[PDB]
């Protein structure tokens, strides 16, 4: 039958296109997922159906109800068949859901607005004058809350406690507090993102020092499914082709508007 | 029982201890490898004895025979557990044995003597002056075997038919050519070696340009094992506490030699 695939729209990886009211189907959307979603397909021989999770999450399981939520829940839940979308690879996604090797890799990042004396996570723990922080759900906020690393526990302690609150809901949210904030926000998000936004105008942006880890972002199944090995040998076929970093370069660079 | 881990001799991932004579078991061993090999065991819960693959190889298939050489053969033909080494995730390897996620990121990258006039793979494939190959074996020179894209085509035919050989038997091999031969060897490998060894006395070799491809090295299992899945998690679980980010800032920079 058609493959359900869940994913999020989310920029550049799943946009709806400009004119998408006059398209259908899948041609409703672009992006580097999309993309992605279109080569995994064709080299497993499936049809498949682009459909966008309800609840507008990645993946989280609720610590009292222990139900998951997100794109994760799609598929643990048997709503979705795959997961094509910036899901980043952790050990308790894993635990429940099976990844392919990863198709692009990121780490967590931080974005100053250009003249931002910052150079480090390290530098941001140190003081407050500049403000930062993470989405308000997702992998990164995850990581903060989990470390046991020294300067990310500090980083975490003070984001829990700084008002008004660091937290943003959405990537663009987060671009726009720092876009505004005068150089006093700080936005640590996956470097991806960092680096599709460095791309754009007004070019008043930039992703600065180390990333904070090292991850990668994997197509999701069902744990036992069918689909699982063959988009596995399909991510390392593109990956081997050049073709992912194709995509990357396509929607990330090769339109850049920033010099 | 006792997990059989196959490994290899390769600098930084395991080498022979200077005192090893007066050690027994995996405690003669030492490097990036055998500490991932210690803290997986660690975290799953088992015992484990290193060995190192007779063969001296890490995997492929031969054309004629289709025999797995081999740490990947000793995998798929019972000889061994689990693999734990500098082993590229190919598309080929996935086929026949299973791998965790990636615990270290890499890319085939160019090593020069310092001073070289060269900045990217382009800049040597449209040259003959500055000689230059891979490892005579490995995932490196299936790469430029294997491609389908313009330049890493040319670069391959010119390998093939440049005299004398261009190729090199060891890493070790290849450093000395590049620092032995006046700025005429460049030498095509990994860049987790090309990182590495930029941080060593004599302090004359460095990596230039981008990487020429994105992938990982995984741990690898027999398919179907029951450790795969566990190791996986432990893999995933490592790079979250920042472990493996320590491991390789331990055997390539804490003691760079360089600057
Ligand atoms: C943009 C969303 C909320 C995603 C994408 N990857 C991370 C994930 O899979 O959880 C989330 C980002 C983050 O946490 O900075
Ligand atoms: C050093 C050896 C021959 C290894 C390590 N990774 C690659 C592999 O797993 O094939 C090989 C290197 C290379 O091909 O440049």
């Amino acid at each position: 039958k058609t493959v359900v695939v869940t994913t999020i729209l989310e920029s550049p990886y799943v946009m709806m296109k400009k004119n998408h009211e006059m398209l259908e189907g899948n041609e409703r959307y672009e992006g580097y997922c999309v993309d992605l979603a279109a080569e995994i397909a064709k080299h497993c021989g499936f049809k498949y159906k682009l459909t966008i999770v309800g609840d507008g999450k990645y993946g989280a399981r609720d610590a009292d109800t222990k139900i998951w939520n997100g794109m994760v829940g799609e598929l643990v839940y048997g709503k979705a068949d795959i997961a094509i979308a910036p899901l980043t690879i952790t050990l308790v996604r894993e635990e429940v859901i099976d990844f392919s090797k990863p198709f692009m890799s990121l780490g967590i990042s931080i974005m100053i607005k250009k003249g931002t004396p910052i150079e480090s996570a390290e530098d941001l723990s140190k003081q407050t004058e500049i403000a930062y922080g993470t989405l308000d759900s997702g992998s990164t906020k995850e990581f903060f809350r989990r470390s046991k690393i020294a300067v990310f526990d500090k980083m975490w302690t003070y984001m829990r406690s700084a008002e008004p609150s660091v937290f943003v809901r959405t990537t663009a949210e987060g671009v726009a507090r720092v876009r505004k904030s005068k150089g006093k926000y700080a936005f640590l998000l996956e470097s991806t993102m960092n680096e599709y936004i460095e791309q754009r105008k007004p070019c008043d942006t930039m992703k600065v020092g180390g990333n904070l880890d090292s991850k990668g972002y994997g197509i999701a199944t069902p744990k036992g499914s069918s689909l699982g090995n063959a988009v596995n040998l399909a991510v390392l076929k593109l990956n081997e082709q050049g073709l992912l970093d194709k995509l990357k370069n396509k929607w990330w660079y090769d339109k850049g508007e920033c010099g």
